[PDB]
């Protein structure tokens, strides 16, 4: 869907911006500093689920650039494993949210965050 | 969810970027220049539906900036009418996509595009 590689870069950076907001805005909830409203979090995690599927299609062939490492493309199966595992962790977060289980939400949230960081450590330029 | 107004601006601009991609990537389909796969479009319009609900919450109080006109806030009911009407047009696009009705999709697509433009004309700085 991208006329030029720059358009893919802009897309995936914007998807990442939205994911960071929808994930990070729950930090105060998981820490107990903001109240836990199960319906609110369920809805927010549904948005995050949709968003968290979006970046990967924007690392398509020829879309090199931004702060994306070339090993994303040269090690395609490994990068895929990381994004699929991240979305697996998102599924677990969804299950926790859908159940209205705060303890499960905290745990799942931590696992998601670790998966974001693990990918950035390997595949995002400093 | 925004620590500073700049964070709201960044969010809504990123949501707009993603909406522009998910809407605009259908242009070749509506024009017949790319093939129509009903399932593909149904899925894409579901993503667009999710995205198209997102910008409005990021024009919250104190989030003035970017290319957002101040009349967004001083005429709150009027701006609301425009975003609600836009999402109404998105619902019509969803119905067309879900039905697998290409003629209905073309028509709905045009109405959505007109709604984007009508808001920008009134509420987005040149
Ligand atoms: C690999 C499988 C990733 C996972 C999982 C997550 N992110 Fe990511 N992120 C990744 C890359 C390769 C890049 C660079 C993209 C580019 O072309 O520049 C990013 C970037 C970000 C950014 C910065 C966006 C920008 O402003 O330019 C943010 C804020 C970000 N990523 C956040 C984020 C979060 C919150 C994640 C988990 C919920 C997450 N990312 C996962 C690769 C990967
Ligand atoms: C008002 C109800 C709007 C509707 C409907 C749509 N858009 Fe919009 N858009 C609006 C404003 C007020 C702004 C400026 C935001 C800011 O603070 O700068 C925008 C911006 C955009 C942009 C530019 C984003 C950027 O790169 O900075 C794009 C690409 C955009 N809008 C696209 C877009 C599309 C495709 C829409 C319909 C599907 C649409 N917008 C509707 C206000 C409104």
């Amino acid at each position: 869907q991208f006329a030029k590689p720059e358009d893919a870069v802009k897309y995936r950076q914007s998807a990442a911006t939205l994911m960071a907001s929808h994930f990070g805005r729950m930090t105060p909830v998981v820490k107990g500093q903001a109240p836990y409203d199960a319906a609110q979090i369920k809805a927010n995690v549904e948005v995050l689920k949709t968003l968290s599927a979006l970046p990967w299609a924007a690392f398509g062939p020829g879309t090199e650039g931004g702060d994306a490492r070339p090993e994303i493309w040269s090690d395609a199966a490994s990068f895929k494993q990381k994004q699929q595992a991240f979305q697996d962790n998102i599924v677990k977060l969804s299950a926790a949210a859908d159940a209205g289980d705060l303890d499960k939400l905290r745990a799942a949230f931590g696992d998601v965050g670790a998966s974001c960081k693990a990918c950035h450590d390997a595949y995002r330029k400093k």
